């Protein structure tokens, strides 16, 4: 438990979400690298992608 | 020094989608990774034993 609890989370979440394709991952992991306190802005704009992308 | 590694996706994705694996496992493979993704093939390989070890009987 040495990370930030959203950051470990935005981590683990934005690999696991099955509607990102594998540049918006890469995307959202150097944005969490770059700036670690938006890792709860990513974390949601992620999941809003996510849901935005699910098989019609 | 801050360029992320798209090696991390990769492997990462592959340890969080092995079914017997436990949450703190994923979780501790997956932040030993975001660390150094070059030690992907290791994990990886750790990581797949132990979802053998850990299969359903």
């Amino acid at each position: 438990n040495k990370f930030n609890k959203e950051f470990q989370n935005a981590i683990y979440e934005i690999l696991h979400l099955p509607n990102l394709n594998e540049e918006q991952r890469n995307a959202f992991f150097q944005s969490l690298k770059d700036d670690p306190s938006q890792s709860a802005n990513l974390l949601a704009e992620a999941k809003k992608l996510n849901d935005a992308q699910a098989p019609k």
